[PDB]
């Protein structure tokens, strides 16, 4: 039970059993495959929850009920405090009783947030509920406002006592101050958003009979409030203060790794592997790195990640390499970027390219780009930024550097028997969009003739990394009208990623700092299940996740000319939008349960 020191620690490692909720990156997750960063094929959508979420047929009887997982393990987290006060000086020193009550607390506050960023106002629960207790007493929603207060206070206490750095010694990393800064600047930013912060869809959406200590039976603000953003800007300041001093952390600027794993520069196009270009290429590889390495090889951007794996096959092409008894190594190839990905990552000067006047206007944007032996790449995917050439990957271009017995892979998006639609061979299996991801893909990957394959050395799934409080800082800046400290804040960034620093001349009525820093967010974390909340909470998603905003190549036909393929194609698949989507809904037994709790709107 709570009989020994080993015991007692036991406890508290399950304690930490329901931080992998809504994993990042895990393509199955609705908060990773529903957003406009990439699309699934439609055949996908009986896997899993994403196609209920992406095309709003999920319910309250269908639905992912995290809810339970998060609500669970914060039970678990005060069944642990409550033994612990009877425990005695055998079971642990007060010093390790205090760091312990000060993980749970985090936990606590932490497993809140995970829950209130799917379902908005939430019951606070701060103490452990015995299963008899009666019905009348269970907490309704309390005011999204009161339980950002409570989770940023929890936060804050956690933060006092725990270390702002560990070693990473196994797989359990465990809480320290830094994070429990993080989460708090994150939390914030979030509140001061226009989801929750004057845009909220259902103004008069109300507690029936349960009421929140400073707002009576209201669930969400109505009006905007700029102390928020003043508030969010001093945390987010705090959390990068914190992690970039006591908190060891840096952004992963190493150039030459791939140089120490005995690997060649990618190849770009346009951008040829001779001295001139060395720097550039560099960087492509600098980013293809950061996020996927550990700290033990010099990684020390990440603030928090976890052993949890998730699948890649999802990512990879189609046929990948023909083995010596004739079979292929196949991928899965359904991680299909739209192009609004591909129009969003940045030309090589750092602008988007429909802004940006040196590059090719769109009009000639699917025209080839008349590279020798590589003519099936069109002129978008050339002159772009390293981030582009390090996360996508497109027809003509290479996947991956070790990917084919030890060289990269040449896609063939238009051929029906290499990487191509072709149901009669492939089943479901196709890009959608006729591009495709390798963002995480190690570069030391490699599938063998012999059979077999490697990916390398595994690296943590990121939750929280340091370019994101980079990022929370400049958006807090920009909300305030601090235009030139907003810039301060994406320079750093920007200038890791080897692109241009901006100026102030570069803030303009064509370019805002908001359009710059939303974009950075969304190239940086591009695939980190970062743009399912950010859509949401700048309340702008029928914008981008609406019906027919998704958009790719003409990658749904078998065996196309490069003209046929090479053309805007709205996604064929009941994608839409409507105000409920905002909020996850609520299990039903949990609504019929418990008689304080109301229903999200719309369900
Ligand atoms: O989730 C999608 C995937 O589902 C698997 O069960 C299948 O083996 C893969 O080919 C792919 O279709
Ligand atoms: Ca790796
Ligand atoms: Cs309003
Ligand atoms: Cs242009
Ligand atoms: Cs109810
Ligand atoms: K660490
Ligand atoms: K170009």
């Amino acid at each position: 039970a709570m009989s020994s020191p080993t015991r007692a620690l036991g406890f508290l490692y399950s304690c930490y059993g329901g931080v992998s909720t809504d994993l990042p990156s895990a393509y199955l997750g609705e908060i990773n495959s529903t957003t406009d960063e990439y699309v699934l094929p439609y055949s996908w959508n009986t896997d899993g929850y994403w196609g209920a979420y992406a095309f709003n047929t999920a319910s309250s009887t269908n639905q992912d009920w995290l809810w339970g997982t998060t609500y669970q393990y914060i039970g678990q987290c005060y069944l642990f405090l409550q033994k612990l006060e009877n425990a005695g000086s055998d079971i642990a020193s007060d010093a390790e009783k205090e760091q312990w009550r000060a993980e749970c607390q985090f936990l606590v506050a932490y497993y809140h947030f995970a829950t209130l960023r799917r379902y908005g106002p939430i019951p606070i629960t701060d103490s452990y509920i015995p299963m008899d207790t009666p019905t009348s007493e269970y907490n309704g929603r309390f005011h999204f406002d009161y339980c950002v207060d409570w989770i940023a206070n929890q936060l804050d206490e956690a933060a006092k006592v725990l270390p702002a750095n560990r070693t990473a010694t196994n797989e359990w990393g465990r809480a320290t101050s830094t994070i429990a800064k993080a989460v708090k600047a994150r939390l914030l930013l979030y509140a001061a958003s226009p989801l929750w912060n004057g845009s909220f869809p259902y103004p008069n959406w109300q507690n029936e009979n349960f009421e929140t200590p400073g707002y009576g039976k209201a669930l969400v603000s109505n009006t905007y409030d700029k102390s928020k953003w003043e508030r969010a800007l001093a945390a987010c300041q705090e959390a990068l203060t914190l992690a970039t001093t006591s908190g060891d952390r840096e952004l992963y600027d190493d150039d030459e790794y791939y140089s120490r794993q005995s690997l060649n520069l990618p190849f770009v196009p346009g951008v040829a592997d001779v001295e001139d270009n060395k720097e550039f290429l560099k960087n492509v590889m600098k980013m293809r790195y950061a996020v996927s390495t550990r700290e033990s090889e010099g990684n020390k951007e990440i603030i928090w990640g976890l052993s949890n794996q998730f699948d890649f096959y999802s990512r990879y092409p189609l046929r990948i390499l023909k083995k010596s008894d004739g079979t292929w190594h196949a991928g899965y190839s359904g991680v299909s970027p739209t192009l609004y990905t591909f129009e969003h990552f940045y030309t090589a000067n750092g602008k988007l390219p429909e802004k940006d006047l040196d590059f090719t206007p769109s009009s000639e944007w699917f025209e080839s780009a008349g590279i020798s032996s590589r003519e099936d790449i069109i002129k978008l995917n050339v002159g772009r930024e390293p981030r582009f050439y390090a996360w996508m990957a497109f027809d003509g271009g290479d996947y991956g550097t070790k990917f084919a017995a030890g060289s990269p892979l040449k896609l063939e998006m238009r051929n029906s028997e290499m990487h191509g639609y072709n149901p009669s061979l492939f089943n479901r299996d196709h890009s959608v969009t006729g591009f495709l991801t390798q963002k995480f893909v190690d570069p030391v990957t490699e599938f063998y003739t012999a059979g077999g394959s490697t990916s390398g050395t595994s690296a943590p799934t990121i939750l929280f990394r340091l370019a994101e409080l980079y990022l929370n800082v400049a958006e807090c800046h920009a909300a305030l009208g601090n235009t030139q400290e907003a810039i301060d804040a994406l320079n750093p960034v920007r200038e890791r990623a080897g692109i241009p620093k901006l100026t102030l001349a570069d803030i303009t009525n064509n370019m805002t700092i908001k359009d710059w820093v939303h974009n950075e967010r969304f190239v940086e974390l591009w695939n980190e299940g970062h743009r399912f909340f950010d859509v949401r909470r700048w309340a702008e998603g029928a914008k981008y996740f609406g019906a027919n905003k998704r958009e790719g190549l003409n990658a749904e036909v078998q065996s196309p000319t490069f003209e046929e393929f090479n053309k805007r194609t709205t996604v064929d698949a009941p994608y839409v939008w409507e105000n409920r989507m905002y909020l996850n809904p609520v299990f039903y037994n949990e609504v019929y349960k418990n008689p304080q709790m109301v229903q999200a709107p719309g369900y």
